[PDB]
């Protein structure tokens, strides 16, 4: 590992050389998501330090249309491009305009090649066999650029990134080291614990708006209430301690049975949001409502933007829950499905997932487009919703992914035949 | 003095609602002084807070030639243009080159509309009648923009670039507003104070490194260590109390009964530099050695710029210090003169000034560029250097400012072109 540590502080140290060495303006663009705007305060803070002014964007999409502006701008001062949490899938077109470029990413890249040319540097973890969908994030990428100027404070944004993007359980590979280093230098404590003290707001609420688990028989401030009185816990309280958690839990388990997934390594980081779980919801939040520089503003520890980012998250759960609660969950024999709203079908079906697969769609054109959703446990038991999702072309359509979630399309008219063949495909997958 | 801020009120509303419904590109483009880097903290925050993405510049002297840069800027996709500090002396070549712009400043206008066309916001007070020289900075401009948006937090950034631009004593007009409105929301506490302490070191470096009040017998470790002992201060304390102070007051006092402002009234600020005559020293020496993205870092208050401000700071004290010896004052009619190097030439300046006007300069490369600083008493007898520095027209260049300070530029002929100045602050005289 400090081996694999010293192939990559090759390309670390040449991208630190890359930056201090130029002198004209820096563009950075990264993602929306909680991964891209970790990354984005990453990079700022990094910047801002080394003495770099820079203009930063958050992109939805790095689109052939995105790109071929920016490249509008490159005409006159060429400027330094750090591409953030997206890049290596689109690295073609960016060689085609010639941009002076780094790439800090983790999707799986189209040229495994650090260097590229004279001016573009990809910094990618599978071109040292590092498998980038669970050994580290974008946010990652940026923190060991960052760990080259010994900025080791920005360890507690990579850790943000990795609960963004699901990587925290188990804790692999980069990840590992990234999280061991930042609690070496005292940026992070970890803490088993309960997934409702994560919030600091009455348990009831606590309890009322989660959704990892969602639990539908106590998803309303009314019912949580209830049920914490019964089992004689202050339903105001804003922690609960051993005693709560243990009555709490032999209560739960009727209601919800599998619950390893209430128990989590909380990670309190030095950030005026102190739990990296709640930090990495309220990013969420306000990168799903198109507050990307207010996002960018609490990861600089912005009280006002914090506060807009409380706000924003809990507006944000609330509806969750009452969209949770429209689904008309309808039921094959191995797999559940719903119709639901173009934006949040795969948010929901994997919310909603517990002990079979659960596949939403929503109609479009003349068109109906699938998401499917797994878990571990399903997937032990032999599921992969890639090869179900992809029997789309047998009724004219398209469709495939990973094992535990999947895409496709289907004409409008097919679908209730083809979720009859992925339920019967599904079905053997499970015998 | 409510009755000024309505009307201003009315610009900054507007102000707010042109930001309120932009959604390209936001350019940012503010001075490296104090006042300029605390103009850019403040719409650094105000502008993320509004959810803006923006991308800040910062110029030493907003020329022809940067200002035809930038506007190559709009040929595709046209920016809103923020200029901090700076934009008002220029106002014609801003509005030839058709900028969508808004113009936060404080210098004397060329043009005396807030509204310009269809295109241009112009705030500054001068329009309203409030002396810009006394009575409010750029910081101050634009955190009347902010309080717009309820941001009174911002009014600690808006004090630091009040003690940079030295308008603290007296507190006038605006910046008094600004301060009582600070106390009142609790983001600021006064404290009447001897200057040694604000820096929080060994008080013999406070003081052999001070230069407001600047004692020369003094300004060195040696003498300021040996001249504690003598009257019975451990010169290695970072805090003088009460009985240490009037020991150290009457003692001074004594042997240099010429000298003043060794009480002022410090500004402890919210902010993770809490002393705002500090956090003005610290963004001044930043900004001095060019590191203009490490100031906009100290102003968000990220803990590695104020690491490196502090250390940038203590080296600009000492290389201060070191040229205070160096510098080679020179006498014509009525001015003082010198040259020196690039970061202490204003400095100095106002450092040495006390009769009449002082003029300094450093050569970079085909070119001088000077800073003329007077005093209150001095414009009270009708100075205003932006007069006098101006008549670089004549000499191929540009000048301007305000009444109290100014500079000009251009170019090998700093003899033939400084005499010029001289006469005119005569006849101003
Ligand atoms: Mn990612
Ligand atoms: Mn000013």
């Amino acid at each position: 590992m400090m081996e694999k540590l010293k192939e990559i502080e090759k390309v670390t140290k040449a991208i630190k050389e890359k930056i201090l060495n130029h002198y004209g303006y820096i563009r950075v663009i990264t993602h929306h998501d909680t991964d891209g705007l970790s990354s984005g305060g990453i990079l700022a803070k990094m910047l801002m330090r080394t003495n770099k002014l820079f203009h930063l964007t958050v992109v939805e999409h790095l689109s052939k249309e995105v790109i071929e502006k920016l490249a509008k701008e490159n005409e006159v001062n060429k400027p330094l491009f750090i591409f953030a949490d997206m890049g290596s899938g689109q690295i073609e077109e960016i060689i085609k305009h010639n941009f002076n470029a780094i790439i800090l990413d983790h999707h799986p890249p189209v040229i495994k090649d650090s260097f590229i040319n004279e001016n573009i540097i990809q910094l990618n973890p599978h071109i040292f066999g590092v498998d980038g969908s669970r050994e580290i994030t974008a946010s990652g990428v940026c923190y060991l650029v960052a760990r080259e100027f010994g900025y080791y404070d920005l360890s507690v944004l990579a850790i943000v990134g990795i609960i963004g993007d699901m990587q925290y359980n188990p804790l692999l590979g980069l990840n590992k080291f990234i999280v061991n280093e930042a609690r070496e230098y005292r940026y992070v404590k970890i803490m088993n614990d309960i997934v409702y003290n994560i919030y600091d707001v009455e348990i009831y609420k606590a309890i009322a708006y989660c959704t990892k688990p969602y639990i539908p028989d106590l998803a309303s401030e009314g019912k949580a209430f209830k049920f914490l009185k019964d089992i004689g816990i202050d339903p105001n309280k804003k922690q609960l301690d051993d005693t709560d958690k243990k009555k709490l839990l032999s209560a739960i388990i009727f209601k919800y049975p599998k619950i390893e997934n209430l128990l989590i390594d909380r990670y309190l980081i030095e950030h005026k949001v102190r739990d990296a779980f709640l930090l990495s919801e309220m990013l969420n939040a306000v990168g799903r409502n198109g507050l990307f520089a207010v996002g960018i503003g609490i990861c600089l520890e912005d009280d006002e933007c914090i506060k807009i980012g409380n706000q924003i998250l809990w507006e944000y759960k609330k509806n969750l829950i009452n969209e949770l609660k429209s689904v008309k969950l309808k039921k094959l024999n191995n797999i559940y499905y719903f119709e639901g709203k173009k934006g949040m079908i795969g948010i929901i079906a994997s919310i909603l997932v517990d002990d079979k697969p659960v596949i939403g769609y929503h109609i479009e054109g003349d068109i109906a487009k699938f998401s499917a959703r797994g878990n571990r446990d399903l997937v032990n038991r032999g599921l992969n919703l890639s090869v179900a999702m992809a029997v789309a072309k047998e009724f004219g359509g398209n469709g495939g992914g990973h094992d535990v979630a999947s895409g496709a399309v289907v004409s409008k008219d097919k679908v209730q035949e083809f979720l009859k063949r992925v339920d019967e495909i599904i079905g053997e997958q499970l015998r």
